[PDB]
């Protein structure tokens, strides 16, 4: 997953109105850059999670989550809760219904619930 | 607050009263608006009732502060996306205009967090014996 993120990074690696637009473009490029960076750091933490974990079931739980969700979004999610992303992934994977439940209903709230999810969780 | 429950309810009720291919556009708009309004009412009463349940003396007061602070819809949406939690958080809203401003400044995904984090932070885990 990191390498896929790395490819996005690799992409980065490789008159008044115009001033407003060129400026807007600079801002946009920078934004993309930062998000992607968020994505590698997210990857860094995701793999911080993955390396500290050595769990392919957690990886499998994610796989269930992955079929369910677009990865970049999950990565943004990883960005949101770097500390518990792995944990978060595990719950959802364990809870196949819950993640879709998040999708079907109030995704905005669902992410909000994600912290809670990222919460009541009593770890191991 | 009970009086102010009406203020929010009234604007909505008035629209609820209805003195507002093309017809398909119409149906979509109307129904959606109506659903949103019903939600707002669940919320309006809730915003007000829960606030009453708190009864902290400045609810409505602060409401103004927050309302002025932010586009009303944001908060309203927040109410939608928050139970009593909401109004209490509205309370907090007034509780922190600059902080709130920071909360506002933060991007939309971040915004969730703002609300998010605040909510539990802002609630009542009970106690034992």
């Amino acid at each position: 997953r990191q390498r896929e993120l790395e490819q996005q990074m690799e992409a980065v690696k490789r008159q008044d109105a115009r001033s407003n637009a060129v400026a807007e473009q600079g801002r946009k490029t920078q934004e993309f850059t930062q998000q992607s960076a968020q994505y590698v750091e997210a990857a860094r933490k995701h793999y911080d999670a993955a390396e500290k974990l050595n769990i392919p079931d957690y990886q499998e739980k994610e796989d269930a989550f992955m079929q369910l969700v677009p990865p970049a979004v999950g990565a943004d999610i990883m960005r949101l809760f770097p500390e518990k992303s792995a944990a978060l992934m595990y719950h959802l994977g364990a809870n196949p219904e819950k993640a879709r439940q998040l999708l079907a209903m109030d995704g905005q709230s669902a992410l909000i619930e994600l912290t809670r999810l990222s919460e009541r969780l009593t770890l191991k």
